[PDB]
């Protein structure tokens, strides 16, 4: 036998950082969960009990905290790039660092219509994420995403004209509920290293904001033919707005809301145009995925 | 042996309802999870296999949907009261109905600064809940709550002057992080029946909004001596603002954010006044509870 | 305003303990999650910012670990009783201690048919729990439970003869699936204090084993008329077998498995006697509860 | 813009099947969760609102149930292969089917030492899984796995001789707790189609049983130098025992159990040889991964 692939490190490292403006009193907080996995000349830790090649996972955890102390933690694309670059530069035998960051929302509270200097609310479980792959001699591959953005529209969704055969029971509809949890990922052009990531820093927050705005406005305004057709419109608009993105990927559940026929009970009309009360379905769910890139 | 207590019914009944203004095109959505448990002369279903006394749980589920079709689902205090009253009135041998409702957030989207007529976002996992106990001959007992309201303040929290003995290691602090998930419950005066609940309908949404506003403003502005002292201030303000509330209860975790001593590493200063990077603790957590009522 | 009730402490305290027989090499592990909440003359921590009456939650956490070091952690009824008694005896102004323990399974591995001396498997998420209320001058109230015991039987469950009216759609059945997650609680006679709990120590493990055995054998062998009728049989048998139990409570979901009519597809027969493939329903679920005590 | 990748289908399809031996009365149950995602000439559903190329996700769900009615659901490698083959054969324009199956445990109950004919227990949340990729013209790629197998050993784990630099605080240890949740995957040789999968049917259950037995025995008996070194031993043994496996992958968290220094309290000794009480850590966790194949 031989090791064909290996990576190891620390997962689920919770990190908070505060910035304090001593002049204004305004404080700003950042909270994330971090995973760092390393690759390199480590096969003998697996095959020969050679721990000399292991940077302990506990040490990786200490390094995450030290890196957060000494560097900006925002945008997360930069933090990830700094952290991954640290490992491949510090350790000769470490050749790749895989950094995953989940950013948790801490939105400043408005109290009596004024932003509060040091109080925050978790206004949803929506996340901003990065996957940063720092590979010695191959640069830095960044995927940026938003996830857990839960939305519903009560009309202006349709689904008709699909294939009908002996496996088909679904009725065509010209007016349904559409609800999803948005997972949207944009894949950056390969960066040569940390300097090139630093040169694009303003683009990270701006592209996240664009992706979010395009997703919400497209969902709200598209008279949707299908999840497929609506998600493609979001992806093509994000690509048009950031030339430094190669691809946009959506992964969208179709969280079904079923009509309830109540006609058995006193002739109550609760279907088609009279549909008022629905049964949200926990499972199963449609799952629709696309990766969109630029045409030849 | 004998049955000392019994209740049975349907849990985890997901319900959506849409209101459509045909004149403006504006649609409004409501989504909840409902549990209805019945009590009454049902002991023989347990002791004698006598199913004649059972209103099937499936029938209870149908009744929830039919009730939502025929009645307002808001405020949830009213919906619960209607649903519970239905069971004790319809079935001679059913003497109590216990209705628990969790309301899920569907906040109207603003698109290009204008409220969208039929698109919604789940802006957090914060819930609005009710527990409605409809008891034949004893009226309607309502507890209203907000839950899952996750907040953090980065300063203006203290914890000193607590008991110190041979079990104590905790350092006194004059400046810490305070973060919690707010569970706040207000217990209404007993209502004689559904008519009295209907007579107070406007008070339900207003008291929820007051409870939420008092919680946020008190959390943000109190230079907190303890979770205990801050939560008591919230409870006393809500009681002062709604005479139809008998008690206010808070249940608050103290979600600890620990300082990280980095002085072992190149003399980095990250404690006390220099504390910037913290380790959020998933467990354990403080848990602080109060029920506040009006003084003799 | 005034404090009507208050309790505070530490929740989600994870504890592991190992016993090592130095003579045989056999090691035995115990793992739990502990919550301790205290009550007493603590209202001024809430009303006056008086932290002098607070035994810090951090100190409560230290005390749990110290208590586990100095005392047996099994049976959990004893551990809870020791821990709660410690707080009301040590602190004059603490008058009650509420101790909740969840015990996690670590079952010794059999390797090549021989019990391994120091290797363990989590053979399910079933828990053994206690709720121990130690109240100064009123003794020790213990509820013992098993929870998360997930079972299914594929026949020998029925449900017919229930009430049928204009809300009823459910078909009577003489052969269905029954599946549940068992939550069973036995309430002990009040104990005068820790000495009386110690005097009954062997009864705790034996009564848990009896409750589990009665639940499994009754579920497997009862040709069930209803969840109600089967759970009552379990409760009455446990009461008959331990005179030191006052009540037995079950809380049982009816985790529905729905037939799937496939007759629309090539006349496939998959209902009634031909039912082979079913759709397990995640929600809603029946919820059936009983408390059984001894007859007058 | 253009579609670079697309797949869509139904996720979280819960399926139960019962086998009834009419001669012995013995019933056997199977329960799974299924996801089927299709690929093919479907880009115009995304780009042109052309639903004619969509096999509705609802139809995919019906097909899963119909396939379970007409075919064995065990081993899951076979079921997945049948289901995926159905889609690429039935629909000319569908060129790949991605089938993921999670199998839930329903272990026959022993009542008074005899196997019960129709009663079952969920004896843990451990899963048996498959990922079956059926690709028109490229055959069937199967990954088989076990997951959620939670184990702990109380000694005979070590971790010393790792890299020590200015980021390192971890103490070397010659005797620690090791606990993990096992995720083990074996990748089969490519199969040409469904006939070749059928020709290997007995190997699927046998290889799962081998993987499980090797994992447990290796964990229990290895005096472990590291997670890395122990997992490699498991992988090399599974490869040696099934020539039809190309690779074995483990993904293992190191679920840390920390010593608790109690020496501040009455000089209690609870570290090193005297360590009895530990604090299980929920996060962070080490995460160790290997893919092992056969040497050149
Ligand atoms: O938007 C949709 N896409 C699909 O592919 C589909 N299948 N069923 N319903 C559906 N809705
Ligand atoms: O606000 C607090 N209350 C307490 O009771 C406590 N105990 N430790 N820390 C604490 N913080
Ligand atoms: O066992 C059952 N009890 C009930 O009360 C019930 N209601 N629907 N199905 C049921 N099954
Ligand atoms: O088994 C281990 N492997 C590692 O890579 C490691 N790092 N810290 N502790 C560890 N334990
Ligand atoms: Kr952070
Ligand atoms: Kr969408
Ligand atoms: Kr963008
Ligand atoms: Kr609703
Ligand atoms: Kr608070
Ligand atoms: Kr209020
Ligand atoms: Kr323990
Ligand atoms: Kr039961
Ligand atoms: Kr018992
Ligand atoms: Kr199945
Ligand atoms: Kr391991
Ligand atoms: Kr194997
Ligand atoms: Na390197
Ligand atoms: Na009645
Ligand atoms: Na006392
Ligand atoms: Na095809």
């Amino acid at each position: 036998s031989a090791v064909k692939a290996a990576r190891y490190g620390k997962d689920n490292v919770r990190v908070y950082k505060v910035h304090k403006d001593e002049k204004t009193g305004v404080q700003t907080v950042y909270e994330m969960t971090v995973c760092v996995l390393l690759e390199g000349e480590i096969e003998t830790s697996y095959t020969k009990a050679d721990n000399s090649v292991i940077v302990a996972t506990d040490s990786i955890k200490n390094t995450i905290y030290i890196t957060a102390k000494q560097n900006p933690v925002t945008p997360p694309e930069l933090f990830g790039s700094i952290l991954g670059t640290h490992f491949i530069e510090k350790y000769n035998h470490i050749h790749a660092a895989h950094v995953n960051i989940v950013c948790h929302r801490w939105t400043r509270m408005d109290i009596d219509g004024k932003p509060h200097p040091h109080s925050f609310i978790r206004d949803s479980e929506e996340k901003r994420n990065v996957q940063v792959d720092v590979v010695e001699g191959k640069g830095i591959d960044i995927k940026s995403s938003l996830s857990g953005l839960t939305v519903l529209k009560s009309t202006n969704s349709q689904f008709w004209g699909f294939l009908r055969d002996e496996y088909t029971t679904l009725k065509e509809t010209w007016d349904r509920i559409l609800s999803t949890d948005v997972d949207a990922t944009w894949q950056w052009k390969n960066f040569s290293g940390l300097q090139e990531v630093r040169s694009h820093v303003p683009k990270f927050d701006a592209t996240w904001a664009t992706a979010r705005e395009v997703t919400l406005k497209t969902f709200a305004e598209d008279n949707s033919a299908s999840v497929q057709a609506t998600m493609y419109k979001m992806a093509e608009q994000i690509l048009a707005r950031q030339q430094l993105i190669e691809t946009v990927e959506y992964s969208l559940p179709n969280k079904h809301y079923f009509e309830i026929d109540l006609s058995w009970h006193k002739g109550l009309q609760n279907t088609g145009k009279n549909a008022e009360v629905f049964a949200p379905q926990s499972d199963p769910n449609g799952l629709i995925k696309c990766t969109v890139g630029r045409s030849s």
